[PDB]
This record gives C-alpha cells, sequence and structure tokens, in this order.
C-alpha cells in the first residue's frame, strides 16, 4: 500500500469490464486506481530528470579587475586611444574632462580620457536549455498487497519504477506476482531553462533568464563577455585618472531573485501528464485462494484517512493460510458496497494484513471472518 | 585664480553686495569695481553626525537549528525558541499517518527555528536639515603662478555654513574681511538618507531605503533584534519531520546593483556633491590691495602662450622686468581703447614670480596693451 494519508490524492475507479484506466499525474498528487477483478494500484509521479541538458548561456556573477590602463589627451590632441580597447577581455570607457593650465595642458577645453580594465570572471552560473526530447519521468506503481510495512512507507523498493520519455512514451511494467501492465503516456509542454549555479539547481522561464542583468557568454567555444559594464563601473577621479570599481558577487541577488522559482540531475515538482493503464496482462494474486475460516484479531486500531476511508491492520488464527479475507460492511443491516483493497489475502499467519475500505455514512459495522468493528463516519 | 577653465562656470557682475547661486560642480566669478574679483565654489557638504534611521542586514548566518513535530490531533508544535528574538521560526502542516510514525491520519504540525545572527550589515542615517556644514571656497584673483587652475592644492579660503550660523566673516589675507549670508532654506529636510555600507557611502531617498527588502533593526547600538528575518532565511520542508534552513547569502552585490542608479557620495561621511545654496556677499570690509600702488613702467614679455578658456576669455601669463611692486596696465584695442578685465588689479608683487591676467577679448582681431611705448601687442581672432 502507498499514498495513504497523502493530501492531494485522487480516487480514479475504472469502469466495469474496462481493461484500461485513464489517470492524471502531478508530483505531490497520487492516484489510487481500481478496476473490477483487478488489483488496486497506487500510481505516483516520483521524479522528473533532465539528461544531457544543452548549454544556452553562461552568466557571470562575480568579476575581478586588473592591469588598469589609462590614456589622457590635451584638448585638440586627439581622443585617447589604447590597445586594450581592441581586446574583448578588457572593458573600457571614454569621457571628456576640463583641461587647462592646472592639469598639465597648455590649452583650455575638453580633453579626452580613456580607461580600460581587465575583465575576468571568477565565479559564474550556468543556464541550460532543456529540450523536450531530454525528459525522463519516473513513475512508481505500488500494488495493494497488504503487507504491514508498506502503508505509507515512501520507499521505492516496494512498488516498481517505470521510466517514460517523449521518445519512448509507452512502456510495459512487470509487477512481481501480479503480471504485466501497459502504460501509454502523453507528455505535454512541461522554453524553460535549468540554472546550475554553484552546485544548486533551479528551473526558471526562458525570458526571465535572458533578461537577467548579468554579463553573459554564448554556449560555444572564445568566452567573450557581453554587457561587461553590469559588473564593472568607472568613477572619474580627476582629469588624469578614471578609476575602476567592481560591483562584487551577485550571488545574494540571484538567490533573492530565485526565491520565487521551484527548487530541485533530478527535478521534483514534476509536470502534469495524462496516462492510460492497460491491465489485460495484470493478474490479481490470490484469485484462486480458499476463504479463511479462522478468527481474526485487530492488530492495529482503525484509522480514518483524510478522504473518509478507514484502514484496518488485522491478524489471523491460522490453519487456513493462504486465504481470501471475508470482508463485509453492514450499515445503520445490508451488505458490501465498496472495498479499496481489491483482494485482501493472508500471505502468512504471523504477518498482519492491512485492508483499506470506504465505510458508508453514519453508523456502520465492518465484519471480517467473526470480528465486528463499529464505526461512525460523520455525515 | 581658482575656477579657471572649469566647464560649468558662471559670471556674476556688480554695489558692495552681490547675490549668487552656488552648486557643487558649478562655480562663480564675482567682480565689482574698486573691489577684488573672487572665485566662489561650493566645495563639499558634510553631515555632522546623523542619527541612524535604520540598520539593514546584508549577510546572515544560521545555527542551532531546532525542530518540533506533532501527530495529527496532537495540537500545534511548540518550542521555547519561539520565545527568543534571535530565533527565526516557521510553522507548517504535513501529511501524517502510519508511514511516518503516527497512529492517526491527518495533518500534523511542524515547527522549525534557527538562530539568526548576521556577519555584515549596512546602516542608514537620516540627514536632518540641522546637522549640515556647507564648505564654500573663495579664491582671490591674485595672479600668482601657483594658483592658475590649482585644484591640486587648496589655495583659497573656505567658509563654514550651518543652518544655525548661516552668516560668516572670512578674512582674506591682504584683502580684508568678507561677509557671507547664505540661506540653506531645503531638499525635503528628512527625505535623504546616508547609507553607510562597509566603508562606502551613498545618498538615497527615504522611501527607496525603507522599501529595501532586507531585515532591519532600530539604529541604536548590542542585542540587535532583527525584524523581517525571512528575507534572508527560507525554510524548505523535507518530508514529515524536518524543515531545513536556507540562507540567502551576501546581499553586497545586490546592494551595489541597486545603488548603481543613485549618485555615489565619494567619502564616508562627507558628500562631494552639495546642492544649490543662495548666498549674498557683503564687501564693505573687503580691501582691494594695490590701489595705492604705482603704475608699471618696464617692458613685459610673455611667459606662456596666450590661452583661450571655454567661455571666450583669454589668459595671459607674463614676466616683468622695475618698480616692484607696481600695477600692470591693461586694456584692449580692436581702435576701441576700452577693454573689460577679469583680474581687477593686475600687480607684480615680485619680479621673478610670473603674473597671470584674465581678460574678455572683444569679438575679432583685438590687441592687448600690457606694458606702457614698447608694450607688447597680441592678436586674437575671437570667432
Ligand atoms: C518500510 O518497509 C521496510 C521493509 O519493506 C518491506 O518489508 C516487508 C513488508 C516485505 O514485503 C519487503 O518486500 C519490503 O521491502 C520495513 O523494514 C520498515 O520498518 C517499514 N517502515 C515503515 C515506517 O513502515
Ligand atoms: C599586467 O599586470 C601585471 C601585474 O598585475 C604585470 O606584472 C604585467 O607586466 C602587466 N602586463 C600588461 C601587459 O599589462
Ligand atoms: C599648484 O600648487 C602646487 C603646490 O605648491 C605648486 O607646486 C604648483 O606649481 C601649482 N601649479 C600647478 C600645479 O600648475
Amino acid at each position: 500500500m502507498r499514498c495513504v494519508g497523502i493530501g492531494n490524492r485522487d480516487f480514479v475507479e475504472g469502469l466495469s469490464g474496462a481493461t484500461w484506466v485513464d489517470v492524471v499525474l502531478e508530483h505531490g498528487s497520487c492516484v489510487t486506481t481500481m478496476a473490477k477483478n483487478k488489483p488496486t494500484l497506487d500510481i505516483e509521479l516520483l521524479k522528473t530528470e533532465v539528461t544531457n541538458p544543452a548549454v544556452l548561456r553562461k552568466l557571470c556573477i562575480e568579476a575581478k579587475i586588473s592591469n588598469t590602463t589609462t590614456d589622457s589627451r590635451c584638448p585638440t590632441q586627439g581622443e585617447a586611444t589604447l590597445v586594450e580597447e581592441q581586446d574583448a577581455n578588457f572593458v573600457c570607457r571614454r569621457t571628456v574632462v576640463d583641461r587647462g593650465w592646472g592639469n598639465g595642458c597648455g590649452l583650455f577645453g575638453k580633453g579626452s580620457l580613456l580607461t580600460c580594465a581587465k575583465f575576468k570572471c571568477v565565479t559564474k552560473l550556468e543556464g541550460k536549455i532543456v529540450q523536450y526530447e531530454n525528459l525522463k519521468y519516473s513513475v512508481i506503481v505500488t500494488v495493494h498487497t497488504g503487507d504491514q510495512h508498506q502503508v505509507g512507507n515512501e520507499t521505492t523498493e516496494h512498488g516498481t519504477i517505470a521510466t517514460i520519455t517523449p521518445q519512448a512514451p509507452t512502456s510495459e511494467i512487470q509487477l512481481t506476482d501480479y503480471g504485466t501492465l501497459t502504460l501509454d503516456c502523453s507528455p505535454r509542454t512541461g522554453e524553460m531553462v535549468l540554472l546550475t549555479m554553484k552546485e544548486k539547481s533551479w528551473l526558471v522561464h526562458k525570458q526571465w533568464f535572458l533578461d537577467l542583468p548579468l554579463p553573459w557568454t554564448s554556449g560555444a567555444s572564445q568566452e567573450t563577455w557581453n554587457r561587461q559594464d553590469l559588473l564593472v563601473t568607472f568613477k572619474t577621479a580627476h582629469a588624469k585618472k578614471q578609476e575602476v570599481v567592481v560591483l562584487g558577487s551577485q550571488e545574494g541577488a540571484m538567490h533573492t531573485a530565485l526565491t520565487g522559482a521551484t527548487e530541485i540531475t533530478t527535478t521534483i515538482f514534476a509536470g502534469h501528464l495524462k496516462c492510460r493503464l492497460k491491465m489485460d496482462k495484470l493478474t490479481l494474486k490470490g484469485m484462486s485462494y480458499v476463504m479463511c475460516t479462522g478468527s481474526f484479531k485487530l492488530e492495529k486500531e482503525v484509522a480514518e484517512t483524510q478522504h473518509g476511508t478507514v484502514l484496518v491492520q488485522v491478524k489471523y488464527e491460522g490453519t487456513d493460510a493462504p486465504c481470501k479475507i471475508p470482508f463485509s460492511t453492514q450499515d445503520e443491516v445490508t451488505q458490501n458496497g465498496r472495498l479499496i483493497t481489491a483482494n485482501p489475502i493472508v500471505t502468512d499467519k504471523e504477518k498482519p494484513v492491512n485492508i483499506e475500505t470506504e465505510p458508508p455514512f453514519g453508523e456502520s459495522y465492518i465484519i471480517v471472518g467473526a470480528l465486528k468493528l463499529s464505526w461512525f463516519k460523520k455525515g
């Protein structure tokens, strides 16, 4: 058993004599799928993964400067030129300053001032385009066996995991002791970027990532940083020097901006997808088993889940293992309407068996064997 | 002779008092007959010692993470750390059942607290209109070779202006006393805030500073109680008993990027950008030195090639031969003998020390009368 007590839990019941069942999967939402004469299953979308993500850009967040060079001109002696202006690694700025006899020139006017610095990036993040072909959803399917350990165990070694990609959207999953289940999935959009920055991971929109005010480089191999002035600015000290100043690490700014995005290659908060379960090859274990004639004992007290279902963990006298569990629900006096666990069986005498049921509204009794459990499901 | 060759330069012309407007970056040249011409600039404005409106925190660290969890129908989770102000906390609800250690199915409370302590912060000081000190430099048009455009070393004299003593008497050596009545009058008195951050300083608006997304404390100096700590510490919830803390990190670069739009004030508590200031110069005590001096009779010669300033004026730097001291004769001829001078009394205090003279040449092919009879003449095509 799985997904019990999960807040976002949908109950999808298959139609009579339906070999298949439609299901909708989102992360944090699990679906309990039951079909007549077929095992009740719990389907959850465990995790999505993006493999071999293509590199879209590379933004710089922390920059450093060096080899500060400067050229200065007297008025009408040209405009200051430097060879560093020709280098893409260097960021530069020209300005005009008041020149006269006070600052070394013989003429009064506007003198040119060029300053270049050596733009190097020490710490940088990464943006990766995720293509539709590179998705790989992992869906866990857990059969309602009834073992005492797997109620909401949340472990992966209970059910079976199927990987589904847009390249291979359909897959046959072999559930042990229950056969083969075909799963036809149709993934939709889920144009978005994965921003690996200094060991973390985020998933943001493409436009939001491209409009980031950060120096960037294309994802192809000379590391020419565009819009370098976003990290390095130029303060005019006086007519013979324009000093460089660096803004510093924009990490904290990026964390502040990414607070709104969805955190995490494994990406949780998987996308909505619509899938179909063909169960023609699924086998319900214990269809053939004889009924139990022994007297049961309540191992664990009955508990009502969030959806009005109650779950019963019982134990057995023996002398009849294995067997089908005779389960019935009386009201107010009536007989059975609905059992969540498809086939309640006793694999071992010593192993308690869990069984989930939907009792009717108002006072009712749950008979197993003969054990009668009173219950009051608030109208 | 300060203020020469500075781009944004105003000329105010004359009795015994002149009205002037002072702006950082701008400067004025004041002239009056029988009174020495001066160069007045609003140097820098200093906030005396302002009061902290708000400290903000830009970097944060977390320790002593504590967590409490309760089963459904077992009440809300409680912690003694919720009583402490140093701890930032967050409470959530998680799905609980037989799978995560509870006997009942439902929503269980989960409370998590973390010790908020902060390594590096920035302060913000409200600049009350009272605690100001305008520094106004006044430089005399002497003509010495030292002060040609000397921004290198201060040569003039500076006056202090406060809203309590807006009037000041300054003594110009060999030139008497100058009375100065400025009116600060005033930038929305409590609008600006000085933002002291890790040795640097900025001036920003009050609303822009208050709307900054950063934790804040009352500015008084230990036991800093931080409000709005969630802006630097978030909580992610691992499943069913644990809520891990995430620190946003150093917001230094965020602050630098946000302050790129504001005007950097270059020093820690002095502002090298002032703002407008309306002043009145009273010269009833100002002495024009050189009015009893003799006319120069020797022949001059040009020390430095005539230079034109950006305002159309001409600067001429000459060396004298011998009365020493004496007054340099000066006027301009196109035909027209009249010529407007910027330097009021060009005198030669010493023979060796050259003398600079500023004049306003008339439009076109003028001539100059430095000297006498063998006084040198220079051509100038003012275009
Ligand atoms: C979760 O389950 C663990 C063991 O898993 C299952 O154990 C039995 C029921 C077998 O059916 C085996 O195939 C499974 O792997 C337990 O050790 C553990 O205590 C369980 N935890 C909780 C909270 O129920
Ligand atoms: C660059 O600066 C280093 C020291 O910072 C110096 O040793 C080197 O000679 C400089 N070279 C150039 C080309 O500027
Ligand atoms: C400016 O003042 C300094 C200080 O003595 C002086 O040495 C220099 O000659 C002056 N004139 C300049 C730099 O043009």
